[PDB]
DNA sequence: CGTCCAGTCTAC
DNA sequence: TAGACCTGGACGG
């Protein structure tokens, strides 16, 4: 997922878990190479926040819960195929790698981290990844300043389409968002990043916020196949007929219209 | 059947 | 930088 999907997943966890109470341990599938979550409580609540391409779960025991346990935080990266589902406890999806089980009273549910390809990761810390820049959705002013104050960095020597995937400066931007952002300003994707940005100190850094915010305001992204059609209708550039495509230097497809730009392969 | 396609992470 | 990490759906023979 990209920023909008991480944000919608966190909203899903908060709304779906608002009136739920979890109990017992945190179950990992046997094939996941991610760490076991050392947590048990008779009664805990689950809440979430997103920052960029990361999601933080907080496991919060209720007053009196046993064993003695302090709130525990988990940070998830989704990779290519990560998501959260709330499912009936005996109808786990195929790739449910981490599960939180509702306590009784009511229907036994499992909140699941589901990840087909297992490119997703989680850490016990609760800390955001060091080196990831601020969230383009929730920390816009910090994100904007962190870019404009470090244009000398060699990251900005690269084509703008490659720079937009660098999570130290554009935390939350992925493949579809870089195409949609550049399409709206008709910036050639192989323009030098430093050239497009030096001329800024509604612009490119503004769209790094407002474009992904549009995806959030659609809602959906899992969180029927109606909001999947809603998304495909919103896309103007990524994968669309009449658009060009090239491989960047890491073999990721950039969709665009017209001029490929000077640093084109 | 087969090939090809859809975000980090790390060994060179 | 190139390869690794993985599964499944769309498509071709």
């Amino acid at each position: 997922g990209q920023g909008p999907e991480l944000h919608l997943a966190s909203q899903f966890v908060n709304e779906a878990c608002r009136a739920l109470v979890f109990g017992g341990c945190v179950e990992k599938s046997s094939v996941s190479r991610n760490p076991e979550v050392p947590f048990e409580s008779s009664a805990y609540r689950i809440s979430a926040s997103a920052r960029g391409k990361e999601l933080r779960l907080i496991l919060s025991p209720l007053p009196g819960a046993q064993p003695q346990q302090e709130p525990l935080a988990l940070v998830f990266r989704f990779g290519m195929s990560g998501s959260f589902q709330l499912v009936p406890r005996e109808e786990l999806p195929r790739h449910a790698h981490l599960r939180f089980y509702t306590a009784p009273p009511g229907p036994r549910l499992a909140l699941c981290f589901v990840d087909i390809r297992r490119f997703g990761r989680w850490d016990l810390g609760g800390k955001w990844q060091p080196g990831r820049g601020p969230c383009v959705l929730q920390e816009y002013q910090q994100f904007r300043e962190n870019v404009l104050r470090n244009l000398a960095d060699k990251a900005f020597d690269r084509p703008i389409c490659e720079a937009l995937l660098d999570q130290r400066f554009f935390n939350g931007i992925g493949n579809y968002l870089r195409a949609e952002i550049l399409y709206r300003l008709k910036i050639p994707p192989f323009e030098k990043a430093r050239s497009v940005l030096e001329a800024l100190q509604p612009d490119l850094l503004e769209l790094c916020h407002s474009v992904p915010k549009e995806v959030v305001q659609l809602g959906g992204r899992g969180y029927g196949e109606e909001d999947f059609a809603a998304f495909r209708a919103w896309l103007r550039c990524y994968g669309m007929p009449g658009m060009s495509s090239l491989q960047d230097r890491h073999g990721r497809t950039i969709w665009f219209q017209g001029d490929p730009g000077p640093l084109a392969p």
